[PDB]
C-alpha cells in the first residue's frame, strides 16, 4: 500500500521510461532491431533512486529507505512505458498507414487508393488508450495460473529479481555472501565477454553470434552455437524436459522439415517469389509453429475453463473480466470511427481470440522465455486481411494485426514482473498500479517521441538515414493476405493441421500417463520456438542444461543454490550491455571489423 | 649404469626415432615448416614401453619395471635422432645445393656454375658424423653452468619432466593426488581447445592464430594476442622480469624501431627488393637481434671464464673439450675433402666460435623457450659467404652455415633434455650415452629416409606438391652473401654496434648494482626474442606472467606448487596436438575453415 508506491519512483520511471521510449523509437524507425532492455532498466532504477537518497543526503535531506519492493515497482512501471513503443507498431504497423509506404509498396490488387493514413497525436494516443489496458485486465486471472500454479519459470523474469534482491540484501549469512560473490564474477565475465563481441560484429552474419561450431553446411542450417550467456544462462535454470523438446523441435523442422519441404520449390510454391515471404516456405514456417503453440495452448486453457467450470457447478476473478468487457466495448465503439475500413465485429472477434492468444504467449515466455507476440500480429494481420476484399483490406490488416500483437505482447512481457515481483515480495496490487500508471504513460509519451522524430526528420526513405524496413514489410504483408488462404503453398494447410492434432496429443499424452513416464513426454510448445528461429537457440538452451547436469553430479549441495545465481549474472551481463550497445548505435558508431568466416577459399 | 640404459629403450628410440624423422622429413620437403615434437616423444616412449610391458605380462613373459629414468633415456635418445633431420638443414641448406636449386636462383655474380652438389648417402652421411658430436661435447660443461648453477628454467624440458613424473609417480599423497587431477583437467582443455583451433586455420594468416585482439592496425604490426596456451604456460614458470624484458623488447623494436627505420624505404635501403630480406629492413633485424645476444652474451662467456681463471690461478671438465678439439681437427680435415670450396681455416674458425654461439643460445632457450639456432645459421651464412669471392662464395656459405646452425641448435634443444633429467633424477652419464647413440643413429637414418623421399619422388620443384622453399631461400641468401657488408642497408652497422654496447651495458649494470635494485633490470637478450617474432609472443608471455601474479595473490600456499602442474599441462596438451595435427599435414587433409579478419568492409 505505501513504501513501495511513491512519488520519487513515479518520477525515476518517468524518466526511465522516457529515454528507453527514445532509445527503442530511434532504433525502430532506423533499423527495427529493438532489443531487450527489460535488464538494463532494473540497474538504472537502482542508480537513479539511490543516487538520490545519497545526494539528498549529502545536502542533509532525509529520506525514506529505498527497499526492494519499491524498486520492483520503478522497474515495472517504466518497462509498460517503453514497451509501447514497439509494441504499438510504430516502425511497423502504424508506421504502415503512410501515404508514404503506401507509394513504396506500388500498384497492386489491395493496395487501393484509399489504403493510407496520416500519424498524428491526437489519434494515435486515442488508438493506444483504448487497446493497451486490455491486456492489463487478462493479467490478474493469469497471474494465478501461471505464476505460482504452473510454476513456470521466467528465466528473464527470475534472473531480474535475484538481480534486485542483491542490490537490497543487507544481512551478512553463511551463503548471502558466496551468492553475491558468486554472482558479481559472472556478471563482470558476461559483460565483458559481450563487450568483446561487439568489436567484431561489424558486418551481416558475422562475428560470434555467427559462429560455425559444427562447419558452414550445419552453420546454414541454424544448427551452430552462438557465444550467447542470455540463452545459455536461461537453459541453466530450465528443466531439462524444455531444453530437450527445444532441441527435438529444431531437429525436426530444421534438420528434417525444411530441407524435404525445400526439396519441391518449384511444384508446391514459387521459386520467383522470395523466401520468408507467405507464399514460400516462410507460410510453413508461420503456420505449423502456430498450429504446435495452438495445439497446445487450446488444450490447456479449455483445461483451466473446465477446471474452473466444474468447481462452480460443485459449489476479483470476475472482477478483472467484468473490466476487460468494459474497456472491449470502448475500443469496439471507437477503432472504427478512426479506421471506417475496419469493421465493429473485427474488434469483437480480436477482443475475445485475446484471452486465448495472450495464454499461450504468456505460457511460451514462462518456458523459454521467448516472447512471441509479435509472430501472432503477422499471423492475425494475414487472416484479417483476408477477411476483407481489395477495398478496406489492407489497412484492416494492419489494424486488426496491431491490436493482437499489444494484446498478445503486453501479457508475455508482464508476466516476466509478476514473476519478479513473487521473487521479491512485492505486493500484487501495486504491482497492477504500477502497470496502468506506466501504461497511461507511455500511451502519452510514445505517441509525442514518435512524432517529434517524424515531425522533424525523414523516416520511410529507402535511401537514406531513417529508413524503417519493416514498415513496407508489414504493409506487403497485407497486400498479399488480400488474397485469402490460397496463396499458402501447397498443403500449407494439411500439415499445419496434422501438427495441431500432434500437438495435442502430446499434451494429452502428458496428463493421462503416469508421472512416472509423463517426465519424458516433449512439451510441443517449447519445440515450437526453434521453427522460426534457429536450432542454435536450441543448442546454447541444451548446452546450460549440461552444464547443470554435470553441476549437480559433482556437486550436489552447491549446485543447488549456486546456479540460479550463475545462470542470472549470465543473463543480466549479456543484458546490462544492451544499454551500453544500443547508445552506440544511438550514435552510429559501428563496430571496426568482421569476423567473417569462409570455406577455406 | 642400468635400468635406465636398456634395450627395449634402444629399440623404442629407434623406432620413435624413425617414424619422427619420416614426419619431420616430409614436412620440411613440402612447406618447411618443421613443427616442435618434443613433447609428442615424450608420450610415445611411454605408451611404447608400457604397452610392451603389459603385452608380455599378458603372454605370461616377466619384465623389468618401466621407470621414470628410463623414460628419460628413451625420449631424449629419440629426440636427438629426429633432431639432425631439421637440424642437419636437409631441406634448407643441404638442399640448397642441389643442381635443380642452383637453376632455380638464375644467372647472377656469385652464383658460378659450379655451386651446386648432389646428394648421397656416403657424403650427408659422413658430413653428419663428423660435425654432429661437437655439439653433444660442449654440452658437459654448459651443463653445470646454465641448468643448476643459472637456474635456468626450460619450459619445455621443465613440462616433460613434470609430464614424466605424473606417468611414473605411484604414491598417494596429500598434494601428488591434486597435483595429477590439475593437470588432468587442463591438459585435456588445452589438448581439445588446439584440436578446435585446427579447424578454422584453414587459410593464410586466419584462425585464433591471428587473432586481432588489439585492432587490426595492431595486429599488422604483431602486436596482438593469439590464443596459444604454449607461450602463456611457457610465461606462468617464467619469472616477471623476464615476460617484462620480452615485452619490453617487442615495444622497441615493432613499437618504435620499425615503423621509424621504415620511413626511410627509398633512401637507407631499396623499395624495390622485398623486405625480409639482407638488403631491406631485415638486415636491421638479424644483425641487431644478433647484437642484443651477442652483447649480453658476450659478457657473460668472458664471465664464467674470468671467474673459472681466477679459481686455478688461486689454487671432467677438460675431459669434454680435449674430446672437443678430437672431433674439430676431424672435421678440419674432412669438410673440405667432400668440398673443395671450403678452406681449412673456416671450419676452424666456425668451430672455435661454436662454444660461444651456443653458450648464448643454450642462455637464451633457457629464458624464452626460443631456440634461434636457426638464425645463427643465417647470420653465420651471410658472413661465410662474404669471406670469399664471387668463385667458391655460395657453398661456403650454405656449407659453414650448416656447421655453425648445427653446433648452436643442438646445444640448446639438448640442454631442454637435461633440465627434464635434473628434474626427474636421472643419471648424466646414461644422458649422454644417450646423447651419442640418438645422433649416431640421427646421422645414419636421416641421411636414408631423405634419399628414399629423394629418389622416389621430384623435390625442389617450385609448381608441385614437394616443394622445398627454404632450399631456395637460403640458397638466394648465401648468393645475396658473395657481395660483402655493402649490400646491408645504411645504418644497419652503426645500430648493431650500439645495441651491442647497450646490451652489455645492461649486463654489467645488473650485476654490479646492488641486489635490491638488481632485480628491476631488464634481461638484454630475452628482448631481442621479440625483434625478429612479433610481439604477440610477448603479449602471451606477460599473460601468463599476469596469471600467476593474480593467482599468487589470490591464494599464496596453492599458487606454490599448482602453478608448475597448471603451466606444464598447457604446454604438454598444445605439444601433444602437435603429433596429429602433423599426421593430417602429413595425409594432405586441409583445414574446411578460414576464419579471417576484415576491416568491416
Ligand atoms: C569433446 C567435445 C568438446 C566435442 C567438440 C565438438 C566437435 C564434435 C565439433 C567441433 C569442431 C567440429 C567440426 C568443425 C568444422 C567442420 C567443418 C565442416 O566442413 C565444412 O562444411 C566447412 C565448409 C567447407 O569446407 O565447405 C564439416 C564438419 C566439421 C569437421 C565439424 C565436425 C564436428 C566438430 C569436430
Ligand atoms: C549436446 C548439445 C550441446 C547440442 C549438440 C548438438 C550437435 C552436436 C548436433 C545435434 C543435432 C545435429 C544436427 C542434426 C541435423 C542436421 C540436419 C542436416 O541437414 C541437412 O540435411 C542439410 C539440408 C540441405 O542440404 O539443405 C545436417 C546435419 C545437422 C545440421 C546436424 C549437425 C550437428 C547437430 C547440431
Ligand atoms: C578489461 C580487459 C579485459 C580489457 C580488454 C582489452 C581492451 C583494452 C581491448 C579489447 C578490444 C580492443 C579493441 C578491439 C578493436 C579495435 C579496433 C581498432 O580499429 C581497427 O583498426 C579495426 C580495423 C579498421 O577499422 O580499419 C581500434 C582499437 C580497438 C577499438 C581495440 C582497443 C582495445 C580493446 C578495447
Ligand atoms: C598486459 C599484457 C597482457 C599485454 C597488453 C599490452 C597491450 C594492452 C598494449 C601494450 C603495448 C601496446 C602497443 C605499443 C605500441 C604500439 C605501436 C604503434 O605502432 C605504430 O606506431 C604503427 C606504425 C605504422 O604506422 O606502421 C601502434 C600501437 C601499438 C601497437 C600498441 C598496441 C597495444 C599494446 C600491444
Ligand atoms: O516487430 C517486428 O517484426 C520487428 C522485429 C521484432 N520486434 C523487435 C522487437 C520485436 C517485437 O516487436 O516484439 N520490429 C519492427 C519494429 C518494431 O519492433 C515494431 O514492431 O514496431
Ligand atoms: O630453418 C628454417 O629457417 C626453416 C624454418 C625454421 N625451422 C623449422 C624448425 C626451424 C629450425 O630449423 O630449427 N626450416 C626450413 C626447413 C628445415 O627446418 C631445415 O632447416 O632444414
Ligand atoms: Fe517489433
Ligand atoms: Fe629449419
Amino acid at each position: 500500500w505505501q513504501d513501495e508506491l511513491t512519488v520519487r519512483g513515479l518520477v525515476a520511471a518517468l524518466l526511465i521510461g522516457f529515454i528507453y521510449t527514445v532509445i527503442v523509437m530511434k532504433i525502430a524507425l532506423t533499423t527495427g532491431l529493438v532489443p531487450t532492455l527489460n535488464v538494463s532498466a532494473a540497474l538504472l532504477s537502482f542508480l537513479a533512486l539511490r543516487g538520490w537518497t545519497r545526494l539528498l543526503e549529502r545536502f542533509g535531506v532525509v529520506s525514506r529507505p529505498f527497499t526492494r519492493q519499491e524498486n520492483t515497482i520503478v522497474q515495472t512501471c517504466g518497462v509498460a512505458c517503453y514497451t509501447i513503443a514497439f509494441a504499438g507498431g510504430f516502425g511497423s504497423t502504424l508506421l504502415g498507414l503512410n501515404k508514404k509506404t503506401y507509394e513504396l509498396a506500388g500498384d497492386s490488387p489491395g493496395n487501393v487508393p484509399g489504403s493510407w493514413k496520416e500519424p498524428g497525436i491526437g489519434w494515435m494516443t486515442g488508438f493506444l488508450l483504448a487497446c493497451s489496458f486490455g491486456g492489463l485486465l487478462t493479467l490478474i486471472p493469469l497471474r494465478q495460473v501461471l505464476v505460482v500454479d504452473y510454476k513456470l519459470v521466467y528465466p528473464s523474469g527470475t534472473a531480474t529479481a535475484i538481480l534486485i534482491n542483491g542490490f537490497h540484501t543487507d544481512q551478512g549469512d553463511k551463503n548471502s555472501r558466496k551468492q553475491i560473490r558468486g554472482f558479481l564474477k559472472y556478471f563482470g565475465g558476461s559483460f565483458l565477454w559481450s563487450f568483446f563481441q561487439w568489436f567484431y560484429t561489424g558486418g551481416d552474419a558475422c562475428g560470434f553470434v555467427q559462429f560455425p561450431t559444427f562447419g558452414l553446411k550445419a552453420w546454414k542450417q541454424t544448427f551452430y552455437f552462438d557465444f550467447s550467456m542470455t540463452y545459455v544462462g536461461a537453459g541453466m535454470i530450465c528443466p531439462h524436459i524444455v531444453n530437450i523438446s527445444t532441441l527435438l523441435g529444431a531437429i525436426i523442422s530444421w534438420g528434417i522439415m525444411w530441407p524435404l519441404i525445400s526439396k519441391n520449390k518449384g511444384d508446391w510454391y514459387p521459386a520467383k517469389v522470395p523466401e520468408s515471404s507467405m507464399k514460400s516456405l516462410y507460410g510453413y514456417k508461420a503456420f505449423i509453429c502456430i498450429a504446435l503453440i495452438m495445439g497446445d495452448g487450446m488444450y490447456h486453457f479449455i483445461k483451466i475453463v473446465g477446471i474452473t467450470a466444474m468447481s462452480m457447478y460443485r459449489q476479483p476473478s470476475w472482477m478483472a473480466y467484468a473490466g476487460y468487457a468494459l474497456f472491449s466495448v470502448l475500443a469496439v465503439v471507437t477503432i472504427p470511427v478512426m479506421f471506417k475500413q475496419v469493421k465493429w465485429y473485427y474488434v469483437v472477434i480480436a477482443y475475445v481470440v485475446a484471452p486465448m492468444l495472450g495464454f499461450a504467449n504468456s505460457y511460451g515466455t514462462g518456458l523459454t522465455d521467448i516472447n512471441m507476440g509479435y509472430n501472432y500480429g503477422k499471423i492475425a494481420l494475414f487472416v484479417f486481411a483476408g477477411w476483407a476484399g481489395k477495398e478496406n483490406g489492407v489497412i484492416a490488416g494492419l489494424v486488426a494485426g496491431t491490436l493482437v500483437k499489444q494484446l498478445v505482447l503486453i501479457s508475455a512481457d508482464l508476466m516476466q514482473d509478476f514473476k519478479t515481483s513473487y521473487l521479491t515480495q512485492t505486493s500484487p496490487k501495486s504491482m497492477m498500479i504500477a502497470q496502468v500508471v506506466g501504461t497511461a504513460m507511455g500511451c502519452i509519451v510514445s505517441p509525442l517521441t514518435f512524432m517529434l522524430f517524424y515531425k522533424a526528420f525523414d523516416i520511410g526513405n529507402p535511401d537514406g538515414t531513417w529508413k524503417a524496413p519493416y514498415a513496407l514489410i508489414y504493409r506487403n504483408m497485407a497486400i498479399l493476405g488480400v488474397e485469402g488462404f490460397s496463396v499458402l503453398p501447397k498443403y500449407c494447410i494439411v500439415i499445419s493441421g496434422g501438427f495441431f492434432a500432434f500437438a495435442a496429443i502430446l499434451s494429452i499424452t502428458r496428463d493421462v500417463m503416469p508421472h512416472k513416464y509423463a517426465k519424458y513426454v516433449p512439451l510441443p510448445m517449447a519445440m515450437a520456438v526453434p521453427f522460426l528461429v534457429g536450432g542454435s537457440f536450441a543448442i546454447d538452451m541444451c548446452l546450460g542444461s549440461l552444464i547443470v547436469f554435470a553441476w549437480t553430479k559433482i556437486n550436489k549441495k552447491e549446485a543447488g543454490f549456486m546456479v540460479p545465481a550463475v545462470a542470472s549474472a549470465l543473463i543480466c551481463g549479456d543484458g546490462i550491455w544492451t544499454f551500453p550497445a544500443s547508445i552506440l548505435a544511438l550514435a552510429k558508431i559501428k563496430p571496426p571489423i568482421c569476423m567473417k568466416f569462409l570455406p577455406a577459399a
